[PDB]
């Protein structure tokens, strides 16, 4: 019977989406495990890797750990339908992430709106960015996992393609193989790997 | 005509709720202002006060700055309706905050569920806590500002009273008075103060 504590570190948006779904199943199966969750940037979580049994991050694989690819996100440029004719003049909401990923977003904007990229609003979290969009602050690109409960009546969703290939963002589960001896950690890793497949 | 950059630091949950609503009005009135937003714990935002023109935090007033009281939140204990008879056995989801506030939550639980407080799941962000609740992970107390789009069909909401007085959490806007000379900062402060009234 599985006991003890599990300490999970994850990308901020993962704490709002995938991790809650998985922990609902995990706790139901393994009720005696104490669960600790810290969220932050992928950079922050990677830096504090020693504090976590398991990490769920986005972008590239984590150095010197076992990595399991969970899924990829497509992306959508999102803007209000009532302002379609004025999309080039609406403020763009940028979130913080690694340069390779953000530069893809900037390049897409430059190429497709036919003008220099400029972010009027900059936020750290994708979740913050999502709420700025919803409240009418401006336009943005979001990963598909963050598009739940955005009004299809109010907003147009344009799939973000670069040379007819989708812009994608990967999500990885990472951990030190020596944590798998802990049944709470093994049970989580096995459940996560099963959930996505 | 108002120009320049404004740097806002706020409580994580404020970035998901109040700040998006206010920035939608702010940008519409003052389109040439560049907006920078960082979210975090009240403790983190207070520590990095020098990085922000204006701060929106929760709990007590910020030391050695001008403070404007924005609003108070009531609180609700939230649990799934299908498990009403088993509420005492369901895992409690705790979020991180200052001890005075968290101890009020713990005391309420101890008094009203008639057993020792124990958090099976601990998260840093209230927003994370909300999604854990929604996904069926367990039970929790949330501030009223964070209760939008939680299913009334699925969940019971019990107002959190302590001696027939509501458990409350205050929100404050803080800034160094010498930032008000900047028209972008003055315009924001005046708008926020007006919005809540
Ligand atoms: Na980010
Ligand atoms: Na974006
Ligand atoms: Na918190
Ligand atoms: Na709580």
């Amino acid at each position: 019977e599985v006991n003890g504590t599990i300490s999970i570190g994850c990308s901020s948006l993962i704490g709002q989406t995938l991790l809650p779904e998985v922990l609902s199943l995990y706790n139901a199966q393994f009720p005696n495990v104490e669960i600790q969750v810290q969220v932050g940037s992928t950079e922050q979580i990677k830096a504090n890797h020693r504090d976590y049994h398991v990490m769920i991050t986005r972008g590239n694989k984590v150095m010197n750990l076992a990595n399991t690819h969970l899924f990829n996100d497509d992306h959508y440029f999102i803007f209000p339908k009532n302002r379609r004719d004025d999309v080039t003049k609406l403020p763009f909401i940028e979130f913080q992430a690694d340069p390779i990923y953000i530069n893809q977003i900037k390049q897409w904007y430059n190429d497709n709106l036919e003008q220099d990229y400029h972010a009027t609003i900059t936020v750290d979290q994708v979740a913050t960015c999502k709420e700025m969009l919803i409240s009418g602050v401006g336009v943005t690109i979001l990963p598909e996992i963050m598009m739940k409960n955005i009004s299809k009546e109010q907003f147009e969703f344009e799939k973000v393609e670069i040379d007819n290939e989708p812009l994608i963002r990967s999500t990885f589960m990472s951990y030190d193989p020596s944590m798998l001896q802990l049944p709470q950690v093994d049970s989580f890793v096995n459940l996560m790997a099963s959930f996505v497949e």
